[PDB]
């Protein structure tokens, strides 16, 4: 889907999810590749018209040195050495811009691998890049400005007629990207059009697991709470009798001057089970929360006849949880409710004698809270092994 090319050419080694067929992989690979052949009216070639490009990608973590200084093309539309194009490199996106007269300007976004919970790194990031050709062009993240520099010295750029999604330089073999949802425009967006642009392409319908992916059922999850992102999740014991417990703080993955990060595939997986046609888990969505100790399932659930508000929460056989409370409504994070369809409260956690448990509580209802979670699967741009 382009309205801006006439020809699209798929090379033979790009991957397309199958969830959501609207994400593109290309590899370090020759035959991982999409050409575009613009219609005429969209080619640019002028001195003083503006434009601007916005797209989605999912970079994955730089494991090794040989990422280390290998600026690598992604996206290339110069063509007699003018035009544009979008490059990457170890925790940076590069946009670049080439008159006819061998004048180059640079406007780069820079992101570090030295964080516990990086907001970048494997996860999808809305990229929006505008140009003014009077003063500067500039780069978001997110519709956030972070960068900008002067292209007013540039003279005539005459773009190519193509637009070449495909890895070029790169010296790591295993490198790939996940791309989406790209756009050109023939004006400088303002960042109110931006701030649209992000929101619009956010499908907020449907709920995002930790690296922007959509939410599926049958999937393990390993749980991030977001109130307190140092702590996951663990179950005391499994029965009416125990209680699932926030426990901190956090491992760590290193791998010396290149990343040094927390572990994310720590405590006990979630895994979302179906109750009221597909493994696309949508807002408003009644669904079943199963939790595995000692790579076994068990449904969490509580009894909400205890004292209080905060609804302690266990984790019971499946086949022995009765009536307790425990369809869990789904928002984009966890209503649960009772068998009367009535709220019991989002799910977080509260502290009981020193031990932060996890409960349902209405007071979140009312009222970042403990309620906010994330739900981290396992994945290869990732790279941690799970223990
Ligand atoms: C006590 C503290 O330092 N932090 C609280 C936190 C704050 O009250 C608030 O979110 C700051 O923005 O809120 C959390 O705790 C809640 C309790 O304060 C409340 O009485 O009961 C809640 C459960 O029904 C909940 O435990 C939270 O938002 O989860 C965490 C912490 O206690």
């Amino acid at each position: 889907l382009s309205r801006y090319a006439s020809e699209i050419n798929i090379g033979s080694k790009v991957n397309f999810d199958p969830i959501d067929k609207n994400q593109i992989q290309l590899f370090n690979l020759e035959s991982s590749k999409i050409e575009i052949i613009l219609k005429n009216a969209i080619v640019y070639n002028s001195m003083y018209e503006n434009f601007s490009t916005s797209f989605w990608i999912k970079i994955p973590k730089y494991f090794s040195k040989i990422n280390l200084n290998n600026e690598y093309t992604i996206i290339n539309c110069i063509e007699n050495n003018s035009g544009w194009k979008v490059s990457l490199n170890y925790g940076e996106i590069i946009w670049t811009l080439q008159d006819n007269k061998q004048n180059i300007q640079r406007v780069v976004f820079k992101y570090s691998q030295m964080v516990a919970i990086s907001d970048y790194i494997n996860r999808w990031i809305f990229i929006t890049i505008t140009n003014n050709r009077l003063n500067n062009s500039k780069i978001y993240i997110n519709g956030r400005l972070i960068d900008q520099k002067p292209i007013s010295n540039l003279g005539n750029i005459h773009a190519s007629n193509n637009i070449m999604f495909k890895l070029d330089g790169c010296r790591d073999p295993h490198r790939y990207i996940w791309i989406k949802y790209f756009n050109l425009f023939d004006k400088e967006l303002n960042e109110k059009e931006i701030k649209d642009l992000y929101d619009n392409q956010s499908n907020s319908g449907i709920l995002k697991d930790f690296w922007g992916n959509y939410l599926q059922y049958d999937k393990p999850y390993y749980m991030l709470n977001l109130y307190d992102p140092n702590k996951y999740v663990d179950v005391n014991n499994v029965g009416i009798r125990g209680y699932m417990y926030l426990k901190g703080p956090r491992g760590s993955i290193v791998t010396t001057n290149i990343y040094l990060n927390s572990s994310l595939y720590m405590g006990t997986k979630f895994i979302i089970k179906k109750y009221a046609k597909d493994n696309i888990v949508r807002n408003n969505d009644r669904v079943y929360i199963n939790v595995v100790v000692k790579n076994k399932e068990y449904r969490l659930a509580t009894n909400a006849s205890q004292a209080g508000v905060e609804k302690i929460l266990s984790v019971l056989e499946i086949p022995d949880v009765g009536n307790l409370s425990q369809v869990v409504v789904m928002k984009s994070k966890m209503n649960l409710q009772d068998n009367n369809g009535n709220d019991i409260g989002f799910i977080g956690f509260h502290q009981f004698n020193n031990i932060d448990k996890l409960v349902a509580s209405n007071w979140y209802n009312r009222q970042t809270f403990g309620c906010s979670w994330e739900f981290i699967p396992v994945d290869d741009g990732w790279g941690e092994s799970p223990l």
